[PDB]
């Protein structure tokens, strides 16, 4: 099938972007017009996707069934709720019906996703210690941040914190068994494009935690902006070796992380807190987030992109 | 000797459910009744148990050096100082020196016992990876929750605040490798019951929290009620694979977990926030709390209770 | 070469407790005569260290070359920077400037060993499951709050909690695996005098954050004071199998702890909140890196200190 799941990583990041761009509206006004454009490429391509998921489901089901029960595989399809509750957001600025129908969709899809199959690795036997791979943050923890953004930007605050919380502490508890699993075992080049989402889960915390919090950038927020930078340092350091046997299409797992990164220092910039590493980390993720374009664009005319 | 330890668990959860109960006398007076009844049963069956434990310590003493010295065993005990805490706060209602006795030795006795045999756990061979089990929160974390409002109801909150402090990081420094340890082993039939216990520590970390912090529902508090409420759907979900091989008094290791759903549901009920979803949870945690019941009548009125 | 890096941690410990005696001052100014004094001690044991250090990298560059790539001695270098910045913030009191030199090369060297090395054990197959020591929360942790506080000492509070949140995060992520190992493997009695930084993290963690928070003691201060006092009773209880072996100069792995215990026990009398509990700690740390002092002296005159 021509469409790898993990291909829903490009609207995802198109639409996080999108969004960050958003709150920039109310200092300047020209960031609208990229909020706009930014979000109409991330609908379009997101609906092209699931037309051809769709496709997938139809046609090509036990390769979906397959992917469903791989104890590393499954978390990718977590990413498909995920982008539709973000082209959701996108898509509230102009209609807020269809977008609370896509939120809702969105949030009772990974919640009943998540339940039915992270539940179920612990009957043990299936799961090992090698299935241990960052694309687990995704069911567990990138899905809850992002219903949680969500439900607040429909007026549901409470309901965003349960959410919020349910994603917090997830990653908190996910996170040391991963990196202890990098440090031994680490992880084969085929799937080291993956580290990137090691980049999203504070930034991605801070930024759902912001959206529901009204902006207010505290303490918490500023320890999340901390450990987010800090593991920025490492995969900065770790590149090399995460290329090493080539760029790919796979790098756009960095785009959650880089988005978030995005929007929190929207938010940081709002406060007038760090003003200087909310200008520095807002230009750095737009400028990589644009590599990652024109990568794309790049194996698009070299007929490179679908299998 | 007829009473395995973990039957502690029973007047645990009909304790909590009492106090639980008791948070609601001045919305609903006739809860007070129903509070006493529980708190009473829940005495009468812990001083029952007490004495037959006592008479274990006197008569079969190698069988609790055993369970003592044992890396997975050693845990149930925990339950009565935990338990005896709880009478003590029941009891407060009618006789605050009573209850005040209760509690520091129920204090003093899961610190002293923590202290002894949870340390002594880092000295290395003899916990294994398959040690790994639920029932290790009870001394590390419900014991400390248990301390703490205990030690908030007869005025002391920041003696409250450390061992819930105590309680809180021991849990999110255990849980993660909890959970890795159930995906790639998960549990034989036998032990699965106690991944009712999985259920308590979101919720009796929120219980002990709203008790100390004057019932006030924070964004804390909203935090752990979201990952609260995740343990719980993944556990409504593996409910089947937990009693594959039948229901049995195992069972009741949920009931604190549930309880402390129901006295979390009062606090946030109080300070109207996700009411709905509060009245929902006391109503669930009663219900089934409720079917423990049932089904120990049952199995008392066919010989299947004590050994 | 004569100097082990692990003898950086006596001028760590005798520098915090400087600190600690610091903010007696306005309670007590004798205390200041005694901070002075320890201070300048502290910082000529430093110099002398440094000093010893740079004809290592001088002349012995082979070893520093293999303690910095093992996966389990690079840890204890980051006590170099760490020193740095705790002499730098016991020289604020007398010169600002030299201070804040100090400071910012304590800071950037910490950041960039970490990144260096820290981000490289993700690559596998160096660090092993054996390499999961105490020592690992040296360049991941305790160099973070370090940092954290001396940066706010200067007036960057901001900039304080972010290298805070790395700290107290990087911590909760490490201990969990850290105390899974103990308990499965535990340590040899050549690296059990290393157990003394597990009492560190709770202790330095709650000093770094009053030295940002203005010394504000709150819940979360509160919270972790109680998890440092069951880690030390657990210590306290491990002690005898700590120094089975016998005593040695490796036990001034317990002084940046207890020296943290002293720090944050001054914060919590100014703000009056468990002033008994505060002046037990304060006392006992004292007492315990008083007997180092003297076991250390005593060490020096039987010409059993350097290789
Ligand atoms: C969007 C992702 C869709 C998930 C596809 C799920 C595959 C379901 O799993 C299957 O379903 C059958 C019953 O319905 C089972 O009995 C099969 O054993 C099992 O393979
Ligand atoms: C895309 C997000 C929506 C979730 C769709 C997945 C539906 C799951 O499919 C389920 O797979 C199970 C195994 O866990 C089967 O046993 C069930 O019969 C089936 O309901
Ligand atoms: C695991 C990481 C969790 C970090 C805990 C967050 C610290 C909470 O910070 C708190 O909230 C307010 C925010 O300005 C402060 O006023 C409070 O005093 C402080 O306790
Ligand atoms: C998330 C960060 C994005 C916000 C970027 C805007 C940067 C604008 O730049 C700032 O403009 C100010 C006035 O508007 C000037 O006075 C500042 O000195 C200048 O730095
Ligand atoms: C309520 C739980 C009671 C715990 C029973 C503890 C068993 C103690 O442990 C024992 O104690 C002896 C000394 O007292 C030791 O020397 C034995 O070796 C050891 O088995
Ligand atoms: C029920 C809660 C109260 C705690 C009672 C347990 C007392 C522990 O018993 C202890 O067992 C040790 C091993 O750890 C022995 O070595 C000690 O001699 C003994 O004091
Ligand atoms: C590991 C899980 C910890 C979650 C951290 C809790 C977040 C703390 O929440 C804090 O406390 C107050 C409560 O309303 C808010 O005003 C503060 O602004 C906020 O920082
Ligand atoms: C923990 C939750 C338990 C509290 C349950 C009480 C539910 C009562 O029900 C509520 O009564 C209100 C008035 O008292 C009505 O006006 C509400 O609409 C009704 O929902
Ligand atoms: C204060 C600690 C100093 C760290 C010493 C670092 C050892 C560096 O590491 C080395 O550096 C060379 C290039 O510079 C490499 O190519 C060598 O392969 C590598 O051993
Ligand atoms: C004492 C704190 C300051 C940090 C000094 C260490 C400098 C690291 O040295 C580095 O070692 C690398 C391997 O990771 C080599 O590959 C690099 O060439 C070298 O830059
Ligand atoms: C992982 C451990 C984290 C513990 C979370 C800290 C709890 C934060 O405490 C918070 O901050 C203020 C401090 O007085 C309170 O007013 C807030 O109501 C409370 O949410
Ligand atoms: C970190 C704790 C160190 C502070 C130690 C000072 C202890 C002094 O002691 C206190 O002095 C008070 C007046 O100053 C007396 O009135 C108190 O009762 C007495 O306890």
């Amino acid at each position: 099938f021509p469409l790898p799941t993990g291909y829903f990583d490009i609207p995802l990041g198109l639409a996080a972007l999108s969004l960050a761009w958003f709150h920039l509206e109310n200092l300047f006004p020209a960031a609208r017009m990229v909020s706009d454009v930014l979000g109409i490429v991330a609908s379009a391509v997101w609906i092209l996707f699931i037309l051809m998921y769709a496709y997938k489901l139809r046609y090509y089901f036990e390769e979906v069934r397959a992917e469903y029960h791989s104890p590393v595989r499954f978390s990718f399809i977590a990413l498909i709720p995920i982008t539709t509750m973000l082209v959701g957001d996108i898509l509230y600025r102009w209609n807020p019906l269809i977008a609370e129908v896509l939120i809702w969709i969105g949030t009772i899809g990974q919640l009943l996703f998540s339940t039915l199959r992270v539940s179920e690795l612990w009957q043990g036997g299936v799961f090992e210690q090698k299935s241990t791979h960052p694309s687990f943050y995704l069911p567990a923890v990138a899905a809850n941040f992002t219903s949680a953004s969500s439900l607040a930007l429909l007026g549901y605050h409470d309901l965003g914190y349960l959410f919020f919380g349910a994603g917090m502490i997830a990653w908190i508890i996910f996170e040391p068994v991963l990196l202890q699993h990098l440090r031994i075992s680490s992880l084969e080049p085929q799937f080291r494009a993956t580290m990137g989402i090691v980049l999203a889960p504070a930034f991605v915390c801070v930024s759902a935690y912001l959206s529901i919090n009204h902006g207010e950038v505290d303490t918490l927020a500023k320890i999340l902006w901390g450990y987010g930078f800090l593991q920025l340092f490492f995969l900065l350091r770790l590149f090399p070796w995460i290329v090493e046997k080539g760029l790919n299409i796979g790098l756009w797992a960095f785009s959650g992380g880089l988005a978030s990164m995005a929007n929190s220092a929207t938010a940081f910039y709002h406060g007038n807190v760090l003003q200087g590493v909310s200008i520095f980390a807002f230009v750095f993720s737009n400028v990589m987030i644009g590599l990652l374009v024109l990568m794309t664009i790049y194996k698009l005319t070299k007929g490179q992109f679908f299998l």
